[PDB]
C-alpha cells in the first residue's frame, strides 16, 4: 500500500526520482519555464547534469518524508507550510503540484509494479488541500 510504496521507491530514489520528474517535465513542457536550465534538453542530457540529479533527488527525498508522515495520506501542517514557505518555491501555484502528482499516479499506473495508485492520487490532492490553506495561491 501506500506505506509500502514509499519503502519501494526510497530502494531506487534516485532512479524513481529522475523518471517520474522527466515524465512531469515531457507531460507539461510548459513546466520547464521554473526550471529555465532544462529546456532544450533530452532526457538523457537531464540525466547526466548534476543539479538535475540531486535537486530531482532532494526533491524525492522529502517528499516521501512528507508522505511517511503523514495520516491517512493526509500530510502534518508543518510539512505543508515548510513547502509553501520556501524560498525556491515563491512564485508557485497548486497547480504546479498539482501536475507533478499527476504524472507522478499515471507514471506508477504505466509501471506495471504493484504501487497503490489511488493513495498517491488522495495523497497529492490532499497536499494541494494542505498547500493552500498554507497559504500557496
Amino acid at each position: 500500500g501506500f506505506k509500502q510504496d514509499i519503502a519501494t521507491l526510497r530502494g531506487d530514489l534516485r532512479t524513481y526520482a529522475q523518471d517520474i520528474f522527466l515524465a512531469f517535465l515531457n507531460k507539461y513542457p510548459d513546466e520547464k519555464r521554473n526550471f529555465k536550465n532544462y529546456v532544450g534538453k533530452s532526457d538523457q542530457e537531464l540525466k547526466s547534469m548534476a543539479k538535475f540529479g540531486d535537486h530531482t533527488e532532494k526533491v524525492f527525498n522529502l517528499m516521501m518524508e512528507v508522505a511517511d508522515r503523514a495520516t491517512d495520506c493526509v500530510p502534518l501542517a508543518s510539512d505543508a507550510s515548510t513547502l509553501v514557505q520556501m524560498k525556491q518555491h515563491s512564485g508557485l501555484t497548486t497547480g504546479n503540484f498539482e501536475k507533478l502528482f499527476v504524472a507522478l499516479v499515471e507514471y506508477m499506473r504505466a509501471s506495471g509494479q504493484s504501487f497503490d495508485s489511488q493513495s498517491w492520487d488522495r495523497f497529492g490532492k490532499n497536499l494541494v488541500s494542505a498547500l493552500s490553506s498554507a497559504g500557496m495561491k
